C-alpha cells in the first residue's frame, strides 16, 4: 500500500503560544502563510503522493466514467418571473455551470439570458448572488473566480440582454436589492485592504458597509447608508418591503439565527438616499431573529423564534411596536420546524416544515394564518421555489436519496387549486425500485434519539459485509435532509455500499434547541452522536469498522477528523473536505470570527477548555493498543477555499503524518489533496465536481480492497 514515503516537514519547535497557563506547541504555524515558497513546496510535495495513490487503482477511471454518464442529465430550476418574463436554470447535463433562460412567455421559445461558461475555459468563474429590478428590466449579479466567496456585480439590462458598465468591486457576503424606484441597488463591501483578495489570502474580514450603487454612475460615487465602526463583526444586509416603502435592515454577528431588526421609512427621508438612513431601532439587540416575510401596511410579518425554538410567524404593527402588542399569527409548532415563508398571491403565505427530516408545503391565509391547503409531497426535500407577492402561481422543487427531483407548478388565482407535474427528469442507470430509504431513530450517549437515514438495496442481508458511507455536519442549525447524490447512488449499485446520515446535534432538524444541543460546551455531544451512530451501521450488522466510511465537510470535516482522533478503532476509511481542524485560530481568518457563536473562541479560558479537548489539530496521538492504527484518511481541500482558509489540512495533514504516519503499526495512508482554482464548494465546475467524487471512491475502494461491481 504505502510505496512512498510522507515529505520531510520543518517542525518549530520553538513555536510556542500560552493559552491562559496552558501551553501549546504549534510546529507548523508557518503553514499558515499560503504565499511562501516552503508552504508551496509542502502542498505540491504532498499532493505529489497523493495523486498517484488516487489514480493507481483502475476503478477511478470505471467510477469516473459511470459518474460522467449517469450525472448526464437535464437538470433544472424553478422557473419563476420577473417583470413580464420568465426565467430559469438549466443545465443540459454535463456543462460546467448552469445557464440563466429567459422567455416572454411560459409557453414561449426560451433562450439562454446569462451563460457563466463563456467566461472560462474551465468554468471557474461562476454566478454567486443576484437580483432583478422591482419592475424586473434589469439584473444585477455577482461572479466569482476560482471557487472565492469574494464577488464583482455586473449589470444587465434585461430586454436584449445588454451588457451595463456598472462594476462593484470589494462585494463578500453581500445582499443585493434594488429601491422599487429602480434607480439603484443597496448591496455590501469590505475596506481596502493590504494583499490579495482573490480568496488565497487568510486576511479577517472586518468593517463591512452597506452602500447603495446608482445605477449608471462609478462606484466611487456610491452612497454610504450604513456602517458600524465600533462593531467591526457586525454585517448589515438590506431589503426592500414589498411594497418598496421600507429598507429593512437585518444586522448579523456570528451566525446564530438572530438578528437586529431597523427600518427606514423611505417616504420620510429628505431627499432620497443620501448618506446615513435616518433608521429607526425596531429590534435593537440580537436575543431573536426576525425574517422579513410581508408587510400590510405599518403591519410587519416575520417568521421568528424569539421564545420559539420550532419558528413561528408574528405580525410587529410599527405603529404599535412593543412585544406584549404582536399578534401571533401562526403559532409554533410543539416539534415540527417551520424553515421558510413565503408571501405569494398578495393575501396567501406558503410554509414550508420540517418534519423527522422530511419537508411538508402548506399555503395559510394572510389574515388569519389558517392553513388552507396541503400540498402534497413524498419523503424528502423542497429544494427550490418561485412566488413573490405580486405573483399568481408557484413552483417548487422537490428531491429525495432516489428521486433526481420533481419541479410542482400551481395556478394560485383558480378557486379550485389544482398543483401540477412541471417539470420531472427521470435518471436511466439508477432504478430507484432497487433501493429502499429508512428512517430510524438511536440512542446517543446520554439518551437523546438522534435521526438517521439509511439508504441501501432492498433484500440485502444485515450481516455486516457491506461497506458503508456514514455523512454528518452537526452545526450551524443546519438541518442535513434527504437529497439526490449521483455520486453516492454509484457507491451504493456499484461498490456495494449502504449510505447513511446521521442527523446529529448542532444542526437544526428540532429547531435551536437541536442547535444548542452541539454547541459550546455541548459541542462533544456532535462528536459523541456521530460515533454511536457508527456503532448503530456496526451493532444492527449493516457493516463493520474495517469497511465504514465517514465523510463530512466544513464544520462536518472537523467532525469527521475529531472522530478519527476519539475513536480510530471505529472507522476503516475517513474523508474530510474543508475541515475546519485548528480550533484555537479558526477565528483569526478571513469570516472565521463569524463561527465563534457556536465554536466559542481561544480568547476566552473557559473557551479554551472546551476546545482544546476537541480540536483535530491538538488531538492527534498513537492509539494505545498494539492491534490498534489511525483510519487510512483523506483531506481535500482547495488554494481559494477563503471560507475555511486551506492551512487547516496543511497543519493538520503535516501533524498527522508526524505524529502517527511515522509509527511502524501506521499502513493505513494519511493524504491530502490541494485543489486549484477551486474553493469551499460554492459554484466548483461539474468538471472539478466529478474529478473529485471520482478521487473520494477510490480513495475507499483502493483502501478497503472494493470490488467494483459492472
Ligand atoms: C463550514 O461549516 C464553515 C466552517 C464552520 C462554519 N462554516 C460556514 O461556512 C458558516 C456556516 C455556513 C455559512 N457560514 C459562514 O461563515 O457564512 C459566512 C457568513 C455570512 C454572513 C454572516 C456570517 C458569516
Amino acid at each position: 500500500m504505502l510505496s512512498f514515503q510522507y515529505p520531510d516537514v520543518y517542525r518549530d519547535e520553538t513555536a510556542i503560544q500560552d493559552y491562559h497557563g496552558h501551553k501549546v506547541c504549534d510546529p507548523y504555524a508557518w503553514l499558515e502563510d499560503p504565499d511562501s515558497e516552503q508552504t508551496k513546496a509542502f502542498v505540491e510535495a504532498q499532493n505529489k503522493i497523493t495523486v498517484p495513490f488516487l489514480e493507481q487503482c483502475p476503478i477511478r477511471g470505471l467510477y469516473k466514467e459511470r459518474m460522467t454518464e449517469l450525472y448526464d442529465y437535464p437538470k433544472y430550476s424553478c422557473h419563476f418571473k420577473k417583470g413580464k418574463r420568465y426565467f430559469y436554470f438549466y443545465n443540459t447535463g454535463l456543462q460546467n455551470q448552469r445557464v440563466l433562460y429567459v422567455q416572454d412567455s411560459l409557453e414561449g421559445e426560451a433562450r439562454v439570458f446569462l451563460d457563466p461558461n463563456i467566461l472560462s475555459d474551465d468554468g471557474t468563474v461562476a454566478l454567486r448572488g443576484y437580483a432583478f429590478s422591482e419592475d424586473g428590466e434589469y439584473f444585477a449579479y455577482g461572479l466569482s473566480a476560482s471557487g472565492s466567496d469574494w464577488v464583482t456585480i455586473k449589470f444587465m439590462k434585461v430586454d436584449g440582454a445588454k451588457e451595463l458598465p456598472d462594476v462593484l468591486e470589494r462585494v463578500k457576503f453581500s445582499c443585493m436589492a434594488w429601491t422599487h424606484d429602480g434607480k439603484g441597488m443597496f448591496y455590501n463591501a469590505y475596506p481596502q485592504q493590504d494583499g490579495k483578495s482573490d480568496g488565497t489570502e487568510t486576511s479577517t474580514n472586518l468593517h463591512q458597509k452597506l452602500y447603495y450603487h446608482v445605477l449608471g454612475t462609478d462606484q466611487s460615487e456610491d452612497i454610504l447608508c450604513a456602517e458600524f465602526p465600533d462593531e467591526p463583526k457586525w454585517m448589515g444586509g438590506a431589503e426592500l418591503s414589498d411594497d418598496g416603502r421600507y429598507v429593512l435592515l437585518s444586522i448579523r454577528e456570528g451566525c446564530d439565527p438572530v438578528n437586529r431588526l431597523w427600518y427606514c421609512d423611505l417616504q420620510q427621508e429628505s431627499n432620497g438616499i443620501t448618506g446615513i438612513l435616518k433608521w429607526v431601532k425596531l429590534i435593537d439587540n440580537f436575543e431573536g431573529e426576525y425574517d422579513y416575510v410581508t408587510n400590510e401596511g405599518t403591519v410587519f410579518t416575520f417568521k421568528t423564534n424569539r421564545h420559539s425554538p420550532n419558528y413561528r410567524l408574528i405580525n410587529i404593527d410599527f405603529t404599535d411596536p412593543e412585544e406584549s402588542k404582536w399578534k401571533v399569527l401562526v403559532p409554533e409548532h410543539e416539534k415540527d420546524v417551520l424553515e421558510w415563508v413565503a408571501c405569494v398571491r398578495s393575501n396567501f403565505l406558503v410554509l414550508c416544515y420540517l418534519h423527522d427530516v422530511k419537508n411538508t408545503l402548506q399555503l395559510h391565509d394572510l389574515a388569519t394564518g389558517a392553513l388552507l391547503k396541503i400540498f402534497p409531497l413524498e419523503v424528502g426535500s423542497v429544494v427550490g421555489y418561485s412566488g413573490q407577492k405580486k405573483d399568481t402561481e408557484i413552483f417548487y422543487q422537490f428531491t429525495s436519496f432516489l428521486s433526481p427531483g420533481i419541479i410542482y407548478h400551481c395556478d394560485l388565482t383558480k378557486e379550485e387549486l389544482e398543483p401540477r407535474v412541471f417539470r420531472e427528469v427521470t435518471v436511466k442507470g439508477i432504478d430507484a425500485s432497487d433501493y429502499q430509504t429508512v428512517q430510524i431513530f438511536y440512542p446517543s450517549k446520554d439518551g437523546t434519539k438522534i435521526p438517521m437515514f439509511i439508504v441501501h438495496k432492498k433484500g440485502i442481508k444485515l450481516d455486516g459485509s457491506h461497506p458503508a458511507f456514514l455523512y454528518g455536519y452537526g452545526g450551524f442549525n443546519i438541518s442535513i435532509t434527504p437529497n439526490y447524490s449521483v455520486s453516492r447512488l454509484i457507491f451504493v449499485r456499484h461498490m456495494g455500499g449502504v449510505l447513511a446520515v446521521a442527523n446529529i446535534r448542532g444542526g437544526g432538524e428540532y429547531g435551536e434547541t437541536w442547535h444548542k444541543g452541539g454547541i459550546l460546551a455541548n459541542k462533544q455531544n456532535c462528536f459523541d452522536d456521530f460515533q454511536c451512530a457508527a456503532e448503530y451501521l456496526i451493532k444492527e450488522g449493516y457493516t463493520s469498522p474495517k469497511r465504514l466510511t465517514i465523510n463530512g465537510g466544513s464544520n462536518g470535516g472537523l467532525l469527521v477528523a475529531t472522530c478519527a482522533n476519539q475513536r480510530p478503532d471505529l472507522f476503516g476509511c475517513v474523508i474530510a473536505q474543508v475541515g475546519v481542524m485548528d480550533m484555537l485560530k479558526f477565528h483569526k481568518y478571513t469570516i472565521g470570527h463569524a463561527w465563534t457563536t457556536d465554536y466559542g473562541c481561544s480568547d476566552s479560558k473557559q473557551h479554551f477548555e472546551w476546545l482544546i479537548k476537541y480540536s483535530p489539530l491538538h488531538n492527534v496521538k498513537l492509539p494505545e493498543a498494539d492491534d490498534i492504527q489511525y483510519p487510512s484518511m483523506l483531506l481535500l481541500t482547495a488554494d481559494h477555499d477563503d471560507r475555511v482558509v486551506p492551512l487547516h489540512s496543511l497543519k493538520f495533514i503535516a501533524t498527522l503524518q508526524y505524529i502517527v504516519g511515522r509509527s511502524r503499526k501506521q499502513n493505513n495512508p494519511l493524504l491530502i489533496h490541494v485543489d486549484t482554482k477551486a474553493g469551499h464548494g460554492a459554484g466548483k465546475p461539474t468538471a472539478k465536481v466529478i474529478e473529485e467524487v471520482s478521487d473520494m471512491f477510490a480513495f475507499i475502494a483502493r483502501c478497503l480492497n472494493i470490488d467494483w461491481i459492472p
